[PDB]
């Protein structure tokens, strides 16, 4: 493969505009292949629409995409009434896989889409992209189209001088992978919302739920296809919505949770709960945030199991 | 000891509006205790006259502080002559404990000041502060001083509602004593630079050098003392710094290096390295940071080692 993270950077950083659309257009008509756009959707009413009509817009110049799909969280919103309304198709997380009960977060939504995904391509897309442009769509599937090796590309992006990610990825994942997982420190954004591979291989990985989905891709991609046959595609500026700092938080435990539970299986982790300490101390799904407030210092306690999903194919009709 | 972080939270926080400096004052000479004040600093000829100052103003209200020791990183900025010129006593992280070499950063200033440090308890205090109010000094005393069991004490505060401390204690501190030290769950600000202990304490204990000190401290007084013995005190606003997100990420190393060094020494890590990873990507003093900027993706490269001082009592007295 690559000799090092350095390597494989070198090698496997392309530029979205090194694959201007109406030669990746050309090329998947002449692979036979057909591309799927997932949408995980949560309360994303005022920008889904225009990442719908933007896709559409594309498809004119250069047919990319094939299917839309908007998985929806039952959004208070309208979200679904919104994406169905500029015509992509619309699904609820909680109607996908019923038999797994209600949807346990954006995780569970995009493993639920591989049961209603048609295209021997699929594209994860974020739909709560303000200023969506076209590239942010077709970018990454630059290298999986054109470069022979390539089988899972993310995209890289700029905040709109020198952006390494959101908080998350800055103080969590990618000191994370740093120490446990060095494959993966090339990566400019990790944890993107936006990343393409065919379909197969999806489906035979399995996905945390939550909001440790991506960080669980990253490791078990990574683990599957070699860092050799990943990539990444600078796609320029990417406004991305704020949170605030206390609910980041509980994401950082949930990536922290998603690196842990690969390391326990790996075996690097063994005994997590340290012996000594007893059992009343020790809850995984239980995540304390001390805080201090005007009126006090206050402990905040947040309860979300670590649920996992099984590979797709070994649950879903064939 | 506590079943749990929410009774060690009930039990072991406090506000400083409990611990009136007078009566910490009193208590301080029934024991017949001494406190030594430690200011780590580097380029701070701006704010250390303020603290220093607040100090002794403080001291003629309720003699709490019996020595102030401005440990300096040879700074250009004249930190050493403000700090000498105010009234404190003045030292170079370099010239302490010389036969380990220059400084390695935060944690070795702090380390190496326990070999000049008189008082019977030990007090870090941020060299940096904008607008030091007086109990920034002396709530933390509070518990040490008033609760016998009690042996560390660690600030807590909040920004000028709700508060959970700065990026790196909120995504990486907290995320990881959440998962592999529950105990120091209940920790408002895990990572404050205020904190008292014992100067037996302090030595008894390792000290890793750079950005890992504090949480290699929570983690090693934890084990060393145990739950029951940790306290926290509410010392109201504290205005903070607004380091930039591409530097505090190397500091979040330092944390993540520090808790996985505290995991293979417990035997909960083991092969750190993914067995199959070729030694050209294993060098965990070489942190990569990919960045995005206007003319195209970097791959930036930081080194920072990570080193850890011996307990002072094994090297001296
Ligand atoms: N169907 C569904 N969609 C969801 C859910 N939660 C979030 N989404 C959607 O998934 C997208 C991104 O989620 P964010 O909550 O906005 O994540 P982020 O703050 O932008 O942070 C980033 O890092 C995360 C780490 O994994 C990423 O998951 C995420 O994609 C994003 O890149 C948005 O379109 C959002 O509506 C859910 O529970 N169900
Ligand atoms: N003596 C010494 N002091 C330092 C060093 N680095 C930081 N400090 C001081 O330690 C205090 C906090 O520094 P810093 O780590 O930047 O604070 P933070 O970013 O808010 O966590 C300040 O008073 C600094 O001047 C160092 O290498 N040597
Ligand atoms: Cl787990
Ligand atoms: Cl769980
Ligand atoms: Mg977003
Ligand atoms: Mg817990």
């Amino acid at each position: 493969g690559p000799a090092s993270a350095a390597e494989w950077f070198r090698q496997r950083s392309y530029d979205y505009g090194q694959f201007p659309p109406e030669d990746l257009a050309r090329r998947k008509r002449e692979l036979g292949l057909t591309v799927s756009a997932v949408l995980p959707s949560r309360n994303v009413a005022d920008t889904v629409g225009g990442i719908i009509d933007e896709i559409h817009a594309l498809n004119e110049r250069a047919p990319l995409i094939d299917q839309i799909l908007v998985v929806d969280a039952d959004s208070e919103d309208g979200t679904a009434g919104v994406a169905a309304s500029h015509g992509a198709e619309v699904y609820s997380e909680n109607e996908l896989m019923s038999g797994y009960g209600d949807a346990h977060g954006k995780g569970d939504a995009m493993w639920r889409a591989l049961s209603v995904t048609r295209g021997d391509l699929v594209l994860y897309i974020d739909a709560d992209t303000r200023d969506f442009r076209p590239q942010l769509a077709y970018g990454v599937l630059g290298p999986v189209l054109e470069v022979p090796g390539v089988r899972f590309v993310k995209a890289a992006y700029r905040r709109p001088e020198e952006d390494g990610g959101g908080r998350v990825t800055e103080l969590t994942a990618k000191p994370l992978f740093n120490l446990f997982y060095p494959e993966l420190a090339g990566f400019v954004q990790p944890l993107a919302g936006e990343f393409v591979a065919d379909r197969e291989l999806f489906c035979s990985i399995p996905f945390l739920t939550g909001y440790a989905v991506e960080t669980g891709i990253m490791i078990d991609v990574l683990k599957k296809v070699g860092l050799g046959a990943m990539a990444q595609v600078d796609l320029g500026e990417r406004q991305n919505r704020h949170q605030h700092l206390r609910d980041l938080s509980r994401m950082s435990y949930a990536v922290v949770r998603a690196v842990a539970r690969r390391l326990r299986q790996e075996g690097r982790l063994q005994q997590l709960r340290e012996p000594g300490l007893p059992e009343s101390f020790f809850q995984l799904s239980d995540y304390l945030h001390a805080v201090a407030t005007p009126e006090g210092l206050k402990l905040q306690e947040y309860v979300e199991e670590l649920v996992e999903r099984p590979p797709i194919n070994e649950v879903l009709r064939v």
